[PDB]
């Protein structure tokens, strides 16, 4: 297919009196949405954690946890407060091949169940764009799923780009 667009910034609702040391902590990712189509017939992938380690110089630390055979993997990566509460830049971006531009919005939470966090990266002079619903819990509720269904599709994502991670007990509970 021709790529699907990321939206324009102003379909991307900001969470307002975003709280940077209430978002902190582990969040389980139940559902991601990107822009490139899923695949077709792949294996349902494992659940992966990303914690959020609020620092003293008020970016954040992030690591994603993930399960791959008998072993667990942790990557580092460093968001920082962007013009807005609730936005971020990659701090690591002047490192990555490729990649002119990376923006982290965060689009709802309520901190302590879910949040849903909108991100866009221009790599290879292309746009990449994604969103993530988060869990507190690695489940959670029908209608917190299909909101965020409604919500990837109003920004152009078609419902087989939508997936599910599958809960493990493997890595990802610390």
């Amino acid at each position: 297919s021709d790529l699907i667009p990321a939206p324009p910034l102003s379909k991307v609702p900001l969470q307002q009196n975003f709280q940077d040391n209430q978002f902190h902590g582990k969040w389980y990712v139940v559902g991601f949405a990107e822009n490139i189509q899923q695949r077709e017939d792949k294996d349902p992938p494992k659940m992966i954690a990303t914690i959020y380690e609020l620092k003293e110089d008020k970016s954040y630390n992030v690591t994603n946890v993930a399960s791959n055979w008998e072993k667990c993997t942790y990557r580092i990566k460093t968001f920082v407060p962007g013009s807005q509460p609730g936005e971020f830049t990659l701090g690591e971006i002047k490192s990555r091949p490729g990649m002119t531009s990376y923006l982290v919005r965060v689009v709802s939470t309520n901190y302590n169940q879910h949040a849903m966090v909108f991100f866009k990266t221009v790599v290879q002079n292309r746009e990449k764009f994604w969103i993530t619903l988060y869990g507190r819990t690695k489940e959670l509720t029908s209608e917190l799923k299909e909101n965020f269904i409604r919500f990837s599709k109003s920004l152009g994502l078609p419902e087989n780009h939508i997936v599910f991670p599958v809960p493990i007990d493997q890595c990802i509970d610390g």
